[PDB]
């Protein structure tokens, strides 16, 4: 049968990639046509060779790729990078997650920024974009999930077709919650609740609501993972991020609204201090809380701390 | 019937867009997939819901879009922007124009730079491009009109199919003259004639030759309308214009010809003075004459004057 | 018949292009859709109007174009430029080459960088790319030839279909050797052997192994021909080359490897001295040896010397 042939086969990568893909700070490289294979490899190792039908999975991946836009940061490369960070978390916390969760989270990460224009929720609201009229909160994130469902509804694209309806509904809910959690506006309240539950010892992974929160923080950790790469990667990625932000700032100016210094290209000299404030307020607390809950995710925090030190070095002019 | 269903329907935009689209200094935004709807909205309001068959119009618009190139300035965004300026002129001078003229001028504006490579007529002549051998004068503009006719000749693309042959020939002549008028080389003689006719009182909109001249000036006013936007928009658009000019200057250097300082990237520091000279010699007289002939177009002149003041501020280093 | 209609026809270019295409320092221009016609013109003049079936040749050219990537330097424009340099060599040494060689070399030049990603053989080895596992030496070049054969194998794409199998095998070997020779790592040993054979007088174009070496040097000369253009062209092309090199340097840094100063964007100030060293060590000896073997190729050396003088002028700050 088809599933019998797939069970005998094993998908493989080049030697360097096979070894280094297990590291949290792995970079997927500049060869775009290798990314689909990298994702399939990660799915096969974290879930199994029988989790998805290979022909359907490949069809799904290519359609997801087609629905990411040619923008500096929120692009196809970001999607696969976020998926890799989730893979590394999953592999280092392997006993904790169900088959459905491992299936759902990797797919959620791949789809989490689908059809991103490179503009924030704030900008879409101020422009009065039709999406803002449809989705009052988490505007882009609700759209990302809508795009995901639409791709799944295409003929030959339902990668969850072998699942029961019950399991199908469960995995789609996992995906929905995970994608919505990537709205950074929701992260601050989530992390604060998680910190309190951890300190009191009330935090329980057997409680679904608690489990959803931890998954939410995992999604934030994967989404921001550029700060957990080695310095050369982190610094170069920052160029892509600001390219998008400054473009939005330009568009804000076109609306007759003065943008925040973060999005203002006239204030390039304040970037090192701006990054310092981001690491202190957002990045460090995120990976600190995640390391407390899931100790094997420690390398993410260490790398984040190392990059914080690098930004301090830039400020001093060293 | 089909026209009966279209009569009952009404096309609408978001609240902010509906209000601000009436302003001369309106910016169409960075969301490309909203531009077709913006154009249809303008056609529906200025001409009527029964002017074009909606399915044919949408098919036409998408083909026009496909025939604009990925260049910094002379692109799809420019086409819709020029069309909007015409819409604002039409709406503020509503009693003056026939149904054919309102139909023709919006379409002429949308099509006026079709298949633009980002090079001037001068460059094509010096390169010895096949287009220069076919069209001795107004090389690109004659090509733009040829592209327009070719798109109209495609199956299901004749948006003027319900018109009589007489009316069809009239609208195509309106379109031809309007597009040819966007050759800035022809503007100087046109404006000079219009100024004389206005001052003597011989200018008569009931005279076809006079009417053609006024339409010609309207086309120039719409074409140069980036100088009538608010300062942030005007300044950012200037970056796109010079990107094209400097690229042409590079190509001129490749032919062994020293380009004019306007097209020379080595003379970036002279841009503010170069803009000052352009406003004084071309932009201000254009909108002054247009305001004299059509007083409701006054906001274009005011905004042009405001931008002239801004460039003077740049020169002083303020 | 079809070949009879083709014999009566003659393909022509604009006046300036017809005259200046014969010069070694000719630039093909910024009009992409003119390049296919330029190539066909060169084939018709150097080989003949009966060398290729026009419909098949055009189909081949467009497929080759489709298989070049949107990279700053190793792109479709480079391919046609390299082909032109070969045309100029062929036309100025017309009595030396067979019909098969003239056919093969122009096609080899057009196909010599097929599917180039903008990365060196060194980078692919260090990244551990699948291509490096398949091709241990001349990694990209062996791939370029593989792409060439694949395009030829497509239905209606065999431009050599009228040739006997014997002649077909001969032309494919000419193409293979020519493309492999564009590996600059192989140039140094080739030029050294050619210099020795020329000085002793053992060099004999009637000897196939010697002939292969001369063709190899011709390929190097055509590949590096940007240094033989006029200064404005040479200087602007250098921007495209470094764009690719610095991108590779960035990727090297992402692997945790410090790139050589050539590929390091942090060392932009050393470019003029870096170019000086390249002209002295690689470019000048290449065209000197080629001029010794084929004296009509002298204009390439003169132009290379002129550009060397220009780089020296940059260093002095003049
Ligand atoms: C919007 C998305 O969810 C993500 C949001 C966070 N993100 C970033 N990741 C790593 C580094 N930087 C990221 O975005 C920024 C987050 C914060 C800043 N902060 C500031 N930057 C500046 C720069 C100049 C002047 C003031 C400021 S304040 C700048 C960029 C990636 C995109
Ligand atoms: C060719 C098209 O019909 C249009 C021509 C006019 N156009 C412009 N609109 C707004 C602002 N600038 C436009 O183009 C220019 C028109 C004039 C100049 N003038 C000069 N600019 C410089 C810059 C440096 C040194 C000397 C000079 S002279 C520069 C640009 C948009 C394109
Ligand atoms: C890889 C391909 O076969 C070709 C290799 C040679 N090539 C060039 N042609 C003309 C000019 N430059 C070319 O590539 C270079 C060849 C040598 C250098 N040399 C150096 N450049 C620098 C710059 C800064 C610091 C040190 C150095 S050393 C730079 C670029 C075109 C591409
Ligand atoms: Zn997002
Ligand atoms: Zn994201
Ligand atoms: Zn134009
Ligand atoms: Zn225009
Ligand atoms: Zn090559
Ligand atoms: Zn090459």
């Amino acid at each position: 049968t088809s599933e019998e042939w797939q069970g005998l086969m094993q998908f493989t990568l080049p030697v360097r990639l096979c070894k280094e893909i297990e590291l949290f700070h792995f970079d997927i490289g500049p060869f775009e046509n290798m990314w689909p294979g990298i994702f399939v490899y990660m799915v096969h190792r974290s879930c199994g060779t029988s989790c998805f039908e290979l022909e359907k999975l490949c069809r799904f991946i290519m359609s997801v790729k087609k629905n990411y836009r040619r923008v500096p940061y929120h692009n196809w490369k970001h999607a696969v990078t976020v998926a890799h960070c989730m893979y590394a978390i999953l592999q280092n916390n392997h006993t904790l997650f169900t088959d459905l969760e491992r299936k759902g989270l990797l797919i959620a990460c791949l789809c989490h920024d689908l059809d991103h224009r490179g503009f924030s929720n704030s900008y879409l609201q101020k422009f009065d974009h039709p999406l803002a009229a449809l989705y009052s909160t988490s505007t882009m994130e609700q759209h990302h999930f809508s795009q995901t469902v639409s791709i799944l509804q295409l003929e030959g694209h339902n990668i969850f077709s072998t699942l029961s309806s019950s399991e199908y509904e469960q995995v789609l809910e996992i995906i929905r919650k995970a994608i919505i959690a990537t709205d950074l506006a929701l992260y601050f309240g989530n992390r604060k609740q998680l910190e309190e539950m951890y300190q009191t010892g009330s935090l329980n992974l057997n409680n679904q609501s608690h489990r959803d929160r931890v998954i939410g923080l995992m999604m934030t950790a994967c989404d921001l993972c550029s700060v957990t790469k080695l310095w050369p990667v982190t610094k170069l990625t920052a160029n892509d991020i600001y390219a998008e932000f400054w473009a939005e700032g330009d568009e804000m100016k076109k609306l007759g609204i003065q943008p925040i210094p973060m999005m203002d290209r006239d204030k390039k000299d304040e970037v090192p201090q701006g990054q310092l404030g981001f690491y202190n307020a957002v990045a460090i607390p995120c990976y600190t809380t995640l390391t407390q809950i899931l100790p094997p995710t420690e390398p993410l925090l260490k790398a984040c701390r190392d990059n914080l030190s690098q930004w301090e070095k830039v400020i001093r002019g060293e």
